[PDB]
């Protein structure tokens, strides 16, 4: 069983988010579980940099123009890389300009990646080609649409790791990306009277998959699909609709080998993580105390996130004596009232607005709790990392969030089965609510250390997710 995975990030190489996590991992705990699983990228600079023994495989013309495909080795897993200079050799995001605006030749930077991941079913590379072409959010939305096109050379899935993001682009660029006319329909990739990448990837493939078991409900409701809730609800009702929950990669996110940390420790050491609470303490600027409670976040800043509940709640939380230690970049709104929220509370509200992969891991290692007040989480990563690193997350019961933290409740904490804090509402005062069951457990030290050891005995592997993933792959064949 041969897959190809089509994305356009993976970790260590390029991240703006969990995707690129999930790309890093997946492939190698496949590999273990007996599929032989590659993955293909934009040869975007950082990419193209760290795959140092990449050789030519093919060239080919394209509607988009040339390019060379390269294979290499990263971490020991096949990566193809696309090069073609004139679309992705640009600094910065992959996604837009360095004023934030997406790239005006976005529409054909993206519909190649999918082209790309088909052709691989047709031979692009004389010595390998996938049995299924496994294509992640909406920038490899047309890898299935291309695939269809061509007769289904080879099965799809495609993944959904995020429906909000849905690749619109004008109608008119049907003329220049290569598709059949007849696929610009609403029994199509056709949304809202534009082309839609995402809407592609889910009428196309043979196979939707989401992050997590819940997610995959969720997207079923207008609420959480944004239009496509009529596709999805066909693609269930035909089981061509699942959930398979993400894991974690043991070799980065572990307190007890994590590199990056002024102390290592684990679940029977827990005594070992006050280091590195003083030592976020002092980084932040905030007052050195062990006897109060540390509240974090690591996060994108979009309101997809529920943020602005945390700035709303924030002077509720001073007032019970925590502290707040933001890490995180997006919107400016949420940047400048954090920054402003960080001057008027100094030693109490430490912030840092930017991406600082280093600085996250300090973070997860030093804090107490760790907020993920989530609008909507199709999984939610940071909350897993949470867990292992034994800093309760404190969670709204959303997507892949409701799937993997149990509330300090009483039959919870009875069954010895309560990892974190749990609320139902998006607004403040039910954010607050959460807030204060946090101090209530932290007055009891001996029921929050309890609480931690469950948290951080929880498992996300990515070769349990494997096996699901290979079931689904064979069942398609
Ligand atoms: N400002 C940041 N600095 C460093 N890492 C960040 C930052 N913001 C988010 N991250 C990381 O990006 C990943 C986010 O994954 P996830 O929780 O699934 O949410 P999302 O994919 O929606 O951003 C995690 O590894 C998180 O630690
Ligand atoms: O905004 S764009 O649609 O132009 C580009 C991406 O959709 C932005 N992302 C990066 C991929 N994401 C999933 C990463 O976990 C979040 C949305
Ligand atoms: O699948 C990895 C990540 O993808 C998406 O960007 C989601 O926003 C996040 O919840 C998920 O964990």
């Amino acid at each position: 069983m041969q897959v190809l995975h089509v994305c356009s990030e993976m970790f260590p190489l390029l991240k703006t988010g969990g995707l690129a996590d999930v790309i890093g991992a997946l492939p190698a705990a496949q590999i273990a579980d007996g599929v032989d699983a590659r993955v293909l990228l934009p040869a975007f600079p950082d990419i193209r940099r760290g795959v140092t023994d990449a050789q030519v495989v093919s060239r080919r013309d394209t509607f988009a123009g040339h390019i060379t495909l390269l294979f290499g080795h990263y971490n020991g897993v096949g990566i193809y890389l696309i090069d073609a200079p004139h679309l992705y050799d640009r600094p910065g995001s992959p996604y837009h300009d360095t004023n934030l605006f997406a790239y005006t030749d976005n529409v054909l930077r993206f519909a190649l990646l999918g082209w790309v991941g088909a052709e691989m079913a047709s031979g692009l590379d004389p010595f390998w080609r996938p049995d299924v072409v496994h294509a992640h959010d909406w920038h490899a939305g047309l890898a299935p649409a291309y695939l269809a096109a061509r007769g289904r050379p080879a099965k799809s899935v495609f993944t959904v790791h995020n429906l909000a993001y849905q690749g619109m682009f004008y109608a008119h660029h049907m003329n220049d990306i290569q598709l059949p006319w007849s696929f610009f329909n609403i029994h199509g990739l056709e949304f809202n009277g534009q082309i839609s990448f995402l809407k592609a990837g889910l009428y196309y493939a043979d196979h939707i998959t989401a992050v997590s078991p819940t997610y995959a409900r969720e997207i079923t409701e207008p609420q959480f699909a944004y239009g496509m809730e009529g596709l999805l609800q066909q693609r269930h009702r035909e089981g061509r609709l699942s959930g398979v929950l993400n894991g974690v990669d043991e070799k980065i996110w572990s307190p007890e080998t994590d590199l990056l940390l002024a102390s290592r420790y684990t679940r029977d050491t827990l005594e070992d993580k006050a280091e590195n609470k003083r030592q976020l303490q002092i980084a932040m600027g905030l007052k050195v105390d062990d006897k109060v409670p540390l509240f974090a976040v690591v996060s994108r800043l979009t309101s997809q996130k529920g943020l602005d509940l945390v700035l709303e709640a924030l002077p509720g939380l001073l007032e019970q004596g925590g502290q707040l230690a933001l890490l995180g970049a997006g919107d400016p709104v949420l940047q400048e009232g954090f920054l402003a929220a960080a001057a008027e509370y100094p030693g109490q509200v430490g912030v840092q607005i930017g991406y600082h992969e280093a600085f996250s891991h300090r973070i997860m290692g030093g804090a107490d709790v760790i907020l993920v007040p989530s609008r909507f989480e199709p999984c939610g990563l940071t909350q897993l990392y949470g867990l292992k690193y034994g800093t309760l997350p404190l969670v709204r019961r959303t997507g892949g969030l409701a799937d993997t933290v149990s509330d300090c409740s009483l039959e919870n904490l009875a069954d010895g089965v309560a990892s974190g804090f749990v609320f139902e509402d998006s607004n403040a005062w039910s954010l607050l609510r959460a807030i204060r069951r946090a101090f209530v457990l932290w007055s009891r030290p001996s029921l929050w250390r309890f609480v931690q050891r469950q948290a951080m005995a929880m498992d996300f592997s990515w070769q349990v997710a494997a096996k699901s993933y290979r079931e689904l792959y064979y069942r398609l064949k």
